[PDB]
């Protein structure tokens, strides 16, 4: 279980992020939700999770495309929750186009959220985790952080960047009770034959369970690595 | 939990294998122990695990250096336990020497146990897992299945072979309710500064927890991949 | 040889880039130099290369930290040289610091030059290479595009990004007479015991020879991959 | 060029091996051919290469499935040629079948030739290369030494083993004027849409050129790595 621990999950108002926040809440961890969406429905989700799992759940709608906002998300999480044991950098966007047709605006946006937000969030969380003597940074990369697909240059570059950044985070925190790993999902229903051998989608629940495992003490020495949840995508 | 499931763990009379068998037993899975060692003490371990976790535990001392013996281990596990849901190919040996000084006898022995035994065990288990519609093959490779170290040619070659074999197993079983993955441990106290950034040993308990996770339904789409538990070894 | 071909090498006013531009010039390719430095001495280098190898050599001091300037470098190379057969994205910078102490300004600068410049340059060159039916994009990444080192978060993230971007470039151009690969150097004298097994530095001349090989017809089917020139860095 | 150097290429009576031996001969290196086939036609090939390139070419039909025969091939190469600067471990076989249907005889044969022969050959060559202060071991692995395909368990395991063994060889010889690398080819016409993005076959000539490059001084610091020549196979 994760009772007494605080988890911040970026982009948890829906999809994979919500699945991960839900799984962590079920383990007894207090949660800080984040992401865009309908204010009224987000409040329903927040209140629902808190009541269903008997944990404290807050919502911070910080726009993670801005570095100071990402750092602020972490700062306020610590101020209101008292600490930050788990940081799940999940928020992300995408865009398909040939490299020569790829809008610079889209390239910049994808790198800002999919990669730089991981840097800013990690930077703000580390001082706390080092002092606490405990930390779990779980970055949601992609199979595209390990291999590529045509027409997804910005996304693949950003995700590969996340994988590298994860490794550095791990090396800088090695032995300090902190681990940093990157979950690399294949397709999630948030087509299969071309990339996913199992011909089965990965689910937010499975990814939540994977995050829960990485947050456990059994994973104390799992650091600076990738955990592929892709139905065989990267095996071939 | 894993109630109603049967797990065969090779080389589980001590070290990592025993830790994995213990973790699986604690989840409610019936266990088939295997490996060399003292008959009287092995019986004590077997009886102890069965009583402590309320599961059926058997011991088969098959010499896995012989292909037919490995296949026999699986055949008898099914005959006595009724099925084989989880196969942990863990038994292994090592030998240090420069390539030009490496005894052919040692090269052959390491490949036979560290690599070929995985093939024979997997081959015998697959028909059952495919019919059952459920299977979890967990191969204990090593950080040396991904990177190398001087003077460990046979071991590194064998472990890399296991990683490749694991990927093939996954592709051949994709979507059939079966997964095949390779846990790649760093140092386990069964020196650290040179290879393991955390400067902390990996434990049999942690590896057992990792095996338990891979055996869970949350890991249904984790297949054909490696899970490094090495304190940062492969991150640098 | 590369007679009749045009090569643009970013950051070729010194170090690795100059070594690569020199090697390509020796193969008979026309060259477009680029980078910061002393105008008078750069002219001496430019004039020297042209006279020594009997090829056309131009210099464009475009500041590659700006996307439009990178695209302009390629546009003008085509206008003055008539085409662009080889694009070597080499310019890069670095900065050491713990993640929590890493200046956002430095993070942004490193990503802009080490990663985004590869995108902008590649984007501008592709239309030409596709029409020509020939292209060689050679990205100078680093061993740090495959593994990490503590205190180099921005650099490692950017270099990993380059590796991923290289793979996408290759997939989008597959079969069109164009290849895209990433040379990943270890230490170059532009300390060794910790990362480089050979205990020998990699030289600009060796990297130039590696670029020459990738530009050759023998490397027509080498695409979307990395070529490590690191004295064993990534083997362990 | 490679004048004054001796190269031994296993399985060079046809296909990739012959292409590599031919390329090396064109660089001025003396050659030792090896492999099965028609004695009369092999002699024609041998005599032809020697006359066409003005180098010494011998043929040794050692059956590399036997360790002592592999070591003998190297021993006799040194006795008749005076030294062994380049060793290309290329001979290999294959077999397709599901793991549970894979004949143990075929599994053993593939491991013996595709993997163990690399060990025996390397072991016999190393003492000479270390004394000479120069060595180039070029192992012909496959894309299947890095990724897998269903129904090729023995081959994939063996090729992954070769990649690992190559890394160890490099680490044990680091800085001694010796390098060890593994060329990993995609399809060679010795179907494409499923695995090879370029939709173009790799040729023996291209692989020969790749071997020539690795044998050059420019590749002095390229060691313990893989060089994929696969038209994009491993990029996705
Ligand atoms: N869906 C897949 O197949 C898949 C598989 C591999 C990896 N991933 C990764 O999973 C992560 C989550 O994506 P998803 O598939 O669940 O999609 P999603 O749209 O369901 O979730 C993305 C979340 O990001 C938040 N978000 C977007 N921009 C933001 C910003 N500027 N600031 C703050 N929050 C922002 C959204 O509000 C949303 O909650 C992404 O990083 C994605 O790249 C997805
Ligand atoms: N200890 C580490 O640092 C470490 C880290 C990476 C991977 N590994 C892998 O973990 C596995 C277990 O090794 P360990 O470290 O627990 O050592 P160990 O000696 O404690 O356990 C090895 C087990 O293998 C069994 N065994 C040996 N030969 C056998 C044979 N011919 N037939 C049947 N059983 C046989 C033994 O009886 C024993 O129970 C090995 O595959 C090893 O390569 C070890
Ligand atoms: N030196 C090493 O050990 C090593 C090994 C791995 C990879 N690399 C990579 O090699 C590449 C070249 O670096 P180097 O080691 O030769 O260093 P260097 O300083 O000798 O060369 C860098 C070049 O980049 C140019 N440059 C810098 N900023 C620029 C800008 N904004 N616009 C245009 N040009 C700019 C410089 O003028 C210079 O010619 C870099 O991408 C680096 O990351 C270096
Ligand atoms: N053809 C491809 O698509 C491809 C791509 C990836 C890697 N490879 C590798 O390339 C290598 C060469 O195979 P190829 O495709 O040129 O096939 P090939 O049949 O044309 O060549 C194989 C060579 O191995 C020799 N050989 C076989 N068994 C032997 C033994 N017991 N002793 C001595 N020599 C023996 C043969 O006589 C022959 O010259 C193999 O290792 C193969 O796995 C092939
Ligand atoms: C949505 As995806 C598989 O490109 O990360
Ligand atoms: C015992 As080990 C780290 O070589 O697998
Ligand atoms: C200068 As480096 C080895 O960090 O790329
Ligand atoms: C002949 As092959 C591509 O399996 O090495
Ligand atoms: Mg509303
Ligand atoms: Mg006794
Ligand atoms: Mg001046
Ligand atoms: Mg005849």
């Amino acid at each position: 279980m994760l009772k007494g621990k605080v988890a911040v999950v970026t982009g948890s108002t829906s999809g994979i992020g919500l699945g991960i926040a839900t799984a962590l809440a079920a383990q007894g961890a207090d949660i800080v939700l984040n992401g865009f969406g309908d204010a009224a429905e987000i409040e329903k989700v927040r209140a629902g999770l808190a009541a269903q799992h008997g944990v404290k759940v807050l919502y911070d709608g910080a726009d993670l495309s801005k570095g100071e906002a990402v750092r602020g998300l972490v700062d306020n999480a610590v101020r209101q929750m008292g600490r930050i044991d788990i940081l799940v950098n999940n928020a992300g966007i995408q865009h398909t186009a040939l490299i020569e047709d790829f809008p610079t605006e889209k390239w910049d946006a994808i790198l800002a959220l999919n990669l730089s937000a991981v840097f800013h969030g990690t930077a703000a969380a580390l001082p706390h985790m080092k002092k606490q003597g405990f930390g779990r940074i779980i970055n949601i990369a992609s199979a595209h952080g390990l291999v590529a697909s045509a027409n997804k240059s910005a996304y693949v570059a950003a995700k590969h960047g996340v994988v590298g950044f994860t490794k550095v985070t791990a090396l800088e925190t090695a032995g300090q009770g902190i681990t940093a790993n990157a979950i690399c999902p294949g397709w999630v229903r948030t087509l299969l034959s071309e990339k996913q051998p199992s011909l089965q989608f990965v689910t937010p629940e499975q990814l939540g369970g994977t995050a829960v495992f990485l947050a456990s003490d059994a994973a104390a020495q799992i650091t600076g690595t990738t955990v592929s949840v892709d139905g065989g995508w990267t095996a071939r």
